């Protein structure tokens, strides 16, 4: 009954089935479904998430009205998720009210102050990765970057985190390393959350039979871990998420069970984001050596012969910048952005009842050839100081916008960064013949590629 | 994954959809699907009820081998069929062991001697029938069969069956009438029945709440109207179907539950079957006027000047039985019979994995060119004595067939012929203006004409 919907208000889109909605058009994944939708129904068009309407915005004025302008007061929740238990009181999937709460108990914690003094930590583990890296580089075996970059990320996590100072890659075995690893980003393609997506109505029973999509095992190990390192352990100052979140209950207010909940959510937001992107970038680097050897130059015009990266150098290398920029505009790993229309209401002229998703659709926009000249090409110079003006903030949004963006988005920024520089100040990066090319994206719920990226690494004396 | 067996075994059909199985196809109702699917996969194929698999067969050694060889070791059941209750131990949704005791008990219910002695009584409302149509006769508007025919059809059920003697028709607020006439056969294509084909899981959940597809309201007050006609009643020897019960509990035994369960089942199963065909019939001869007046002419023939009909005078009107049996042919209202594989076998060369729902198609077959010269003909010669040698009992099957057939086979055609004669005795039947010619079925999951049956009634002097 909910499928008349999107024909009453005389919106465009495909045709729903019965029961199912739309979902068989996303054997492709989420990008494809999106562009051919784009491609054939222009600026707007409905489709069906099983019985919930979807209505897909991709005018710039519009977004803007859901992201920033309205945020408060109509689109300040995404869409539901699924049978959730205690993590319903993470930031990221908390709602209204309780959601205003934890955004600003949480703000302080990723200002410029605190995140200058998370630079000695992570860089700590700039110098284990480059150490990693060159053991493959002189046994001279083509190398997984996810695997390397993975390590890397959960070290710059838990220790910017908690301060659980661990080589992840050497200690696969670690306790700490195979709980957290585990915890990675939902495909909601799989069959379970096909299955939840056509009965919704079943998560209710979830919910009261604790049963729960981050995996029970893992939230138990960490809810009681943190429990050790802040009464067994902390309980006696150090530079850390927790300990910023310790002291902020010390004075709004913050219970014991959402502190944890928020921990979690970091890692799990944080740990495959942030390798899923460098790995992209390496990509495109040694698919494109000019590019690489150009980066290479401003690294080491910037920091001579190998000079430690520091927070006011890496802001100061606009090339960087530019690399990291564009490879985010081809590779934005959000591809949709979701907001809840809490009660009805009329953007810029279309009416949408209350309880449909607006999806603004990030992939198909970064790829949209009416914005973007051969957008299928990686072209860094886009984004140089004399062209980055001609920039959309909300046709390129890979952080999303308004006061529900990403909350991490500046520390997730410098640490790839950092990442980046030791890595391009020690070694060079070139195809190997397993490399695919051009890469392949994973036709399922996740926006990573079809093939591990495989790249061969080279040292600079 | 239920999804691969037809596949696996090699066998033709539509290839189903995730969750759905084949049920979209269904948009034309059972016989259309049946029909096209004999004509594009031959003699046998495979399809699914959501994910319950079905065997389509037609081939007549095949069809015999499910309904009369293997019925008391493989093929004893139905499919079950949804939120049932109470109604579980009614004889026709009774299985194994319960339903073999239940036919046993109830077999010698139908035999001729109790079917000679019931005559009297379902003539006396050969009378009623024809005084009711005549008062439409003369004031001469168009008539509604199923009207006429239903008031008949339950006049003769509650009185054969209980002894409840009441003119249906024109008592149409009677508090046995309300209840009665509300059961009627379940469109297994309504809503919630595809609801329940797609979430068959759901069934336990609707038992345990107490929920029948039996309205509860009518099953109640004759749950304990029964009883006032045992205890208050006949607690002190009629001619009924509730006595040959009552008795037969008077020696195996019937517990109370049950008895109800099948005064039930009686008329559910009784009272639109007897009325759709008596309504077919009178299409076929108000549209054939030559089958109408020979049939009239053999009735005169046989019982001179109006003559009442007796049982063994009804057993000797050749053309009647004719008649009544190319109306089946045409319109068998079960359009499909079933068994369900207990366990796993091989019937004459295929094998069938335990738990597949083995389909006979009547319908289909009964319209089949392979076996049938102008199928779509009403030619009652076909049955004809030097005819109807030429008729498989597998690929003509109106009543089922083996031990699970029709029980009330005898009943309904005594029934059917004796309102007939009485009918014919008296009238003839001429199409009125609204009377759609050709007649066209309902596209839902009940062999009905798609507008009601309306025709001019003339008397005979
Ligand atoms: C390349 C890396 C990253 C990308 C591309 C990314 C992207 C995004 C995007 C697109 C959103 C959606 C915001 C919206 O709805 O408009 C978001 C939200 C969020 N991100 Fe990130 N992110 C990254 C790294 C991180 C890190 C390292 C953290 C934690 C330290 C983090 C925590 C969050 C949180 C908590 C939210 C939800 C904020 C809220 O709803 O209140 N992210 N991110
Ligand atoms: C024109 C009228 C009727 C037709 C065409 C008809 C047809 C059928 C058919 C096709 C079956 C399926 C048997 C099988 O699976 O092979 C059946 C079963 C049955 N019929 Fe009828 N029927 C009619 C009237 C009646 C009447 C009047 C009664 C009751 C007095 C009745 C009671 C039953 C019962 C109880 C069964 C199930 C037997 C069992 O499973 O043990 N039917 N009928
Ligand atoms: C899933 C939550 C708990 C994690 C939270 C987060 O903390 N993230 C930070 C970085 C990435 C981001 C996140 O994972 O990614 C985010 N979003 C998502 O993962 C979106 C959520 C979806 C979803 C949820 C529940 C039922 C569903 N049925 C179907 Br079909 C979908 C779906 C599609 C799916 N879309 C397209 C993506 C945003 C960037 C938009 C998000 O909200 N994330
Ligand atoms: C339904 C029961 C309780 C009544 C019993 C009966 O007592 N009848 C006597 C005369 C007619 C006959 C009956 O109604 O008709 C009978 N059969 C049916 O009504 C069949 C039962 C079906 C069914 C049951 C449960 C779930 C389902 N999902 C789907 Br899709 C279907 C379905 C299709 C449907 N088919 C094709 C018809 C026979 C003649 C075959 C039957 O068993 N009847």
């Amino acid at each position: 009954h909910s499928h008349g919907l999107f024909k009453k208000l005389g919106i465009p889109g495909p045709t729903p089935l019965p029961f199912l909605g739309n979902i068989l058009s996303y054997h492709k994944g989420f990008a494809m479904f999106d562009m051919e939708m784009h491609k054939k129904y222009g600026k707007v068009w409905g489709f069906y998430d099983g019985q919930q309407p979807v209505l897909a915005i991709t005018d710039p004025d519009m977004i803007k009205t859901v992201l920033v302008k309205e945020a408060y007061s109509v689109f300040t929740n995404r869409r539901p998720f699924g049978p959730v238990g205690f993590m319903k009181s993470a930031i990221s999937i908390a709602e209204d009210e309780e959601w205003k709460r934890l955004r600003s108990l949480l703000s302080p914690t990723f200002t410029s102050g605190k995140l200058k003094e998370m630079v000695p930590i992570i860089a700590q583990y700039g110098d284990v990765l480059v150490r990693n890296l060159r053991r493959e580089a002189e046994t001279g075996k083509p190398v997984t970057l996810k695997d390397v970059f993975g390590a890397y990320s959960m070290d710059v996590i838990t220790s910017t985190s908690f301060g659980v100072n661990i080589d992840s890659l050497n200690n696969p075995q670690d306790p700490f390393v195979e709980n957290t690893k585990k915890l990675l980003r939902f495909d909601f393609l799989d069959p379970f959350f096909l299955s939840i997506t056509v009965f919704p109505f079943l998560i209710p029973i979830l919910e009261v039979l604790n049963i729960t999509v981050f995996p029970r095992e893992v939230t138990n190990f960490l809810r009681k871990s943190v429990k050790r390192m802040k009464e067994s352990r902390l309980e006696d100052h150090r530079v850390d998420f927790l300990q910023l979140m310790i002291d902020s209950q010390n004075s709004k207010a913050l219970s014991d069970l959402e502190l944890v909940a928020q921990s979690i959510i970091f890692i799990f937001a944080g740990y495959e984001t942030t390798s899923s992107v460098l790995s992209f970038i390496m990509y495109e680097l040694a698919t494109h050596p000019d590019v690489q050897q150009k980066l290479q130059e401003e690294i080491d015009a910037v920091l001579p012969n190998k000079a430690p990266p520091t927070y006011d150098t890496v802001l100061q290398m606009e090339y960087l910048d530019m690399v990291v920029n564009e490879t985010l505009r081809l590779f934005p790993i959000a591809m949709r952005l979701e907001r809840v229309a809490k009660k009805d209401v009329e953007i810029n002229g279309m009416f949408i009842p209350k309880g449909v998703v607006v999806m603004i659709p990030s992939y198909a926009l970064h790829r949209d050839p009416k914005y973007w000249t051969e957008p299928e090409k990686f072209l860094p110079e886009r984004f140089s100081k004399k062209n980055k003006d001609n920039i959309d903030p909300y046709i390129y949004t890979p952080f999303g916008s308004g006061p529900r963006n990403c909350i991490g988005m500046r520390f997730a920024l410098m640490n790839m960064k950092l990442a980046l520089i030791r890595v391009l100040q020690n070694f060079s990066f070139k195809p190997s013949k397993e490399t695919q090319i051009p890469l392949k994206l994973s036709l399922g719920g996740l926006l990573q590629p079809e093939k591990p990226v495989v790249l061969k690494v080279e040292s600079r004396d």
